[PDB]
Order: C-alpha cells, then sequence, then structure tokens
C-alpha cells in the first residue's frame, strides 16, 4: 500500500506504518496481522510499550519462511529505554527486544530519549514523592555502544528519538555511524518545520508520531475530508505523507487500520498544503507531566539532556 523513502543506508522506508505506541498486548497481535493482509509492511515498537512478545508471536505467524510476508519485506523499528543508556547495557537490551520480537536483526534501533534513568530493571525508578531516579550517562556514551551493533548485524541502522537540533549535531560530531532518522511529535499543531530543515541539512529522515495530534475539529481539516471523501484523520496523514514526512499512527482498529494506509491515492493542491500548514502553533502535547499540589508540573526539565527547553 505505502510509498517509500530511501534512508542514507540504502534501505527503503515505508511512509506507514503501525504505531504499537499504547496498544495492549492481548489487542496488538490482531492489529499486526490485520495490518499485514491491508498492506502494511512497517511495524514501529518499543521495549516500553511492554508489548514485544505478543508482537514477536504474531510476526511469527505470517513473517519468514513459508509464510505470507517475508522478512526482507518488512521493517522493524525498536528502541533502547531510558534504564538502558549504560554501554555495558546497550547490547543486552536490544538482544532482550531481539527474544521478545523473536527476530534476528532489527531494520531501525532508535535511542529513545536523550536523557537516562537510574541504570537497572525497573523502568520507572521513582523517589517517595514519585520523582524520577536519573542518571547522567551521556548519550554520546549510549550512541557508540549502538554502533558496535550494526557492526555486529544486529540491527541495520540507528535513530534518534526526541532530540534537539543541538543533540543532533552533539552526535554527529563523533559518530562513525551516521543516524539515518528522527522520530519526532509531529503534526499541524506542532509542525516541526526548523528541525525537518535542520535535519535535511543534516541527512536525517524525520518520523512523526502523533500525527492526529481538537485537531480533527478543524475546519480546515473539515472541508478537505468532505472535499475528497476521506476521514479527517487521512487528511492529517496526507499532509504529512506529500510533506515526505514518515507517519505511524497507533492503532488496534481493522476500520481506522485500513483507513490510516489508504493515503497516497489523492494530492492535495498548493493552495490547500498552505492551508493545513497555516494551523501551527507551537503546541506539544507529549510531555512528561508531574502533578504536584493539582498543577501539572514539567516533569524533566531540569535534566542536562532535556531536550524541550530549546527553540527546536
Amino acid at each position: 500500500a505505502a510509498s517509500c523513502v530511501l534512508l542514507h543506508t540504502g534501505q527503503k522506508m515505508p511512509l506507514i506504518g503501525l504505531g504499537t505506541w499504547k496498544s495492549e498486548p492481548g489487542q496488538v497481535k490482531a492489529a499486526v496481522k490485520y495490518a499485514l493482509s491491508v498492506g502494511y509492511r512497517h511495524i514501529d515498537c518499543a521495549a516500553i510499550y511492554g508489548n514485544e512478545p505478543e508482537i514477536g508471536e504474531a510476526l511469527k505467524e505470517d513473517v519468514g519462511p513459508g509464510k505470507a510476508v517475508p522478512r526482507e519485506e518488512l521493517f522493524v523499528t525498536s528502541k533502547l529505554w531510558n534504564t538502558k543508556h549504560h554501554p555495558e547495557d546497550v547490547e543486552p537490551a536490544l538482544r532482550k527486544t531481539l527474544a521478545d520480537l523473536q527476530l534476528e536483526y532489527l531494520d531501525l534501533y532508535l535511542m529513545h530519549w536523550p536523557y537516562a534513568f537510574e541504570r537497572g530493571d525497573n523502568p520507572f525508578p521513582k523517589n517517595a514523592d514519585g520523582t524520577i531516579c536519573y542518571d547522567s550517562t551521556h548519550y554520546k556514551e549510549t550512541w557508540k555502544a549502538l554502533e558496535a551493533l550494526v557492526a555486529k548485524g544486529l540491527v541495520q541502522a540507528l535513530g534518534l528519538s526526541n532530540f534537539n537540533s543541538r543533540q543532533i549535531d552533539d552526535i554527529l560530531s563523533v559518530a562513525s555511524v551516521r543516524p539515518a532518522v528522527l522520530q519526532v511529535e509531529c503534526h499541524p499543531y506542532l509542525a516541526q518545520n526548523e528541525l525537518i530543515a535542520h535535519c535535511q541539512a543534516r541527512g536525517l529522515e524525520v518520523t512523526a508520531y502523533s500525527p492526529l495530534g481538537v485537531l480533527l475539529e478543524e475546519p480546515v481539516v473539515l472541508a478537505l475530508a468532505e472535499k475528497y471523501g476521506r476521514s479527517p484523520a487521512q487528511i492529517l496523514l496526507r499532509w504529512q505523507v506529500q510533506r515526505k514526512v514518515i507517519c505511524i499512527p497507533k492503532s488496534i482498529t481493522p476500520s481506522r487500520i485500513l483507513q490510516n494506509i489508504k493515503v497516497f491515492d489523492f494530492t492535495f493542491s498548493p493552495e490547500e498544503m498552505k492551508q493545513l500548514n497555516a494551523l501551527n502553533k507551537n503546541w506539544r502535547y507529549i510531555v512528561p507531566m508531574l502533578t504536584v499540589d493539582g498543577k501539572r508540573v514539567p516533569r524533566d526539565a531540569g535534566h542536562p539532556l532535556y531536550p524541550f527547553n530549546d527553540p527546536y
């Protein structure tokens, strides 16, 4: 169904992929198989979603040897969690993911966040006040460890997730392996225009998460929906897709799963792209918060390697 982009690896990555972000372990498999049937060849995963094994079983039923879809035809992404930033922990964390997903290698491996959580197995090390027990590993450090992975042949490409421009450059100045993708929150309210351009200048492809960012209730998006016989969500995805931005919409409902991939047989005119382009408000929803005295406060703003303090 989807068309792809070409990564600096030489790898083709479809523009649409299934997000497993909040997929229940129980509902997930059914989702994987359906999407597989419908034309999907890209699945975005994460050890923190805590559903890899379920995903691994679904895959086990359709990919490979005498199966429906051949491994070589699927693009699988995963991510290193915060508590696994120690150079010594990188490899085993990946191997754990590979076991769970039951794969011999990953296509894209991202570093989930630039900053780390206290070294260990509990994914959310907290103090009794609900505050996070951080760690000081520098991402350049974890980065070098990730490189050993591509060399060993456990992953084909490395990526960054939630990294600012400065961050990207920092890693680049030390890298042997250039990061292929940059995964961030992107939608019409958070267009990420400076960052996409930066990524462009640097040789990174951009993958948008939370593409439907009420964004769905915008007259402009409702007009296009009516104009193209499409849903408000397909419009949002078309904008990104057309913009050459890879989207990973997460869903566990067949009807939406189908719709989500069907954004290639139509195109917006320039006045329309402008229309959508006019919605920007530097509006991020995906920010770790904390409730103190009945007020939501940014949760990791004090961390040295925190990404959202810089303008982009």
